[PDB]
């Protein structure tokens, strides 16, 4: 078992909603986990991101509105050996971190408006660490303003898989996603 | 300091030639260390995807033609205390190979062309892995052969990152890279 | 000579600051002129588009402020005896677009800010025809606004080239382009 | 209806398989056409880039070997007033060129293997233009190796659309395309 994150979909419980295995190599990355540091992943989905991040030697809560999906972030957990260091949480944010202890560093996988973004100025310590993946439009035009207002790094992601098509290869069909990897 | 792959190119003596943060997360991300395995780093240039590799536990041999460079490989073996785990030979692949123990992995950054992958494809290992990337045409056409004649992983990538323009911001022009990431 | 949209930058007089080829191509097909219709060209440059806009048919009045531009237009104007058909306006959207009759399309490389398009949105006669590039991520931001209220189509466009590299060769290092075309 | 190529995919009968326009409107500033010139349009399928080559003024022969494509391209011969400046022809390239008079230009659409250029290397007058799109990895390192030998233009071509997703807007899923403009 690998040391570094970018560790297959298959290593994980997952519905048909995961962090991709090259994406989640970028995300954490960007996210720096020290040891002991916690995580707020809200989106949370398969919790993959966090699973990555607890094995590098974090703490982290995973945030996720839907019951089937908290099921397979709770499967992760246990697979990994990762009680307490890593909790699933069913709710919705921003109103389900209300009740939660201040993190070092966040993740927005799904769920990020501008309600969002405006408690999390409101609630979190200065210099806490923001990351955030994008993939519609109207995400992108968010992390980009986000970027205008606070600086940090702004990085456009396009990745390709070669694969049959049918007796030769093609490049897979590809979305590019922003990234924003900031603080405050 | 970070627990993962893709760590700032700051934290690297180098001399212009290093692999940028995000393809560094990418490839290791291939490479996949378990502890103690051993790599064969074609092409070091500054040596940073050894040190990544070594901080995850792994253990690597270097090589590097420049004897300038070889020094900025040499600075960040000393800097994180990694002579027992790390070594650098200055020298040409494949020449420079030739006495080497065999890895459990082997990267090319280096100069990779025919004669080295035919030579890698008698000497090593069965099993072992090998991760290249290609950023010409020559090279990018060598690796969709690689992939044809043996599978493994064949990704197009490409990132960019949000820059200055006049007082307006715009993307930065880069080029696809190429990742071949296979076995045997 | 080619009967067609996306002749060779070659073709005109220019300063470095024309419209490439292949997005010239592209531009003028979002375009789609029929014979006599009218052009407003704001950000003519060195007037390419409105060059290859008349030479399918069409008439335009090109809008450009710098006098050193303005020449390389009046130029393209002569060699191509576009002079009944094509006017140049030395001047500023939207001040120079005051007294000039309503076109039948306009397009928009020119400096397009939220304040032309509000009075371009006043302006138009309804069913008029809108095309933009947009190379910074703030006018990029701006096309992805304009389609969300309005509809029409949005393009996301990269193009590269093969370029030398040493004695390799390697994709020119290109920005994506964003191009919205709709109208009223 | 519009006097430049990138007409709508509705302008043209057409199964599902037809260049997408704006794909056409590059490949036709790369053809290039002057008024009574000839093309091959080896592939043919819905015959949509011979269709825009003829209403440039060219002339042009399609070859195609599905009989339901044939009506199609037959439709549009039809639809555009187009006799006899555009012949279909039901074949299969190069058997199918063998009998056909020799062109000012050829467009490899679809059925390019090493076969066909050797064939046309054999078969046409030096300074014979060449353009050629490519949607394989196999068809491009031929396109690649294409240009090695006889240099020419070579361009990757990545465009994409914004579309719903399902409340926001994504951008539709895509694959570049490589596309080569040469000589003889
Ligand atoms: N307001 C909100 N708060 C928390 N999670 C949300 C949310 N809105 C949507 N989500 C969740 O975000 C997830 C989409 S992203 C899933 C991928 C995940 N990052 C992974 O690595 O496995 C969905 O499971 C969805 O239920
Ligand atoms: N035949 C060969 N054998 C070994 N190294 C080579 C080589 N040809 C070129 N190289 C080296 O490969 C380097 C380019 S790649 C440098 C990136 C490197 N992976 C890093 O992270 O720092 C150059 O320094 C060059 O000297
Ligand atoms: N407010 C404004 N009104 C009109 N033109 C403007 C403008 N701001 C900038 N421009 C012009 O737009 C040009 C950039 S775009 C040039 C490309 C042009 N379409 C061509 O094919 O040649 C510059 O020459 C600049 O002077
Ligand atoms: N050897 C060959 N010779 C000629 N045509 C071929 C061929 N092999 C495949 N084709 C045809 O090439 C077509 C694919 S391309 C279709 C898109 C077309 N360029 C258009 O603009 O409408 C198919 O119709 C297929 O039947």
């Amino acid at each position: 078992m690998s040391q570094v994150p970018g560790r297959p979909e298959s290593a994980f419980a997952h519905d048909g909603q995961i962090t991709k295995s090259p994406m989640r190599a970028l995300t954490l990355a960007a996210l720096a986990p020290r040891r002991g540091e916690l995580l707020w992943d809200i989106g949370g989905g398969s919790g993959s991101v966090s699973v990555e991040w607890c094995l590098a030697g974090g703490r982290a809560i995973t945030i996720e509105p839907r019951a089937d999906r908290i099921e397979n972030i709770q499967k992760n957990i246990d697979t990994y050996g990762l009680s307490p260091r890593m909790r699933a949480v069913q709710g919705t944010a921003p109103a389900a971190l209300a009740d939660l202890p201040l993190p070092e560093a966040v993740f927005i996988g799904g769920g990020g408006s501008q309600a969002l973004y405006d408690r999390l100025w409101e609630w979190l310590a200065p210099g806490t660490r923001i990351v955030a993946n994008a993939v519609t439009l109207e995400s992108e035009t968010l992390l980009t303003q986000l970027h205008a207002r606070h600086g940090g790094q702004l990085l456009r992601i396009d990745i390709a898989q070669a694969e049959p098509l049918g007796r030769m290869r093609g490049w897979s069909a590809s979305r590019p996603q922003l990234q924003w990897s900031g603080q405050r």
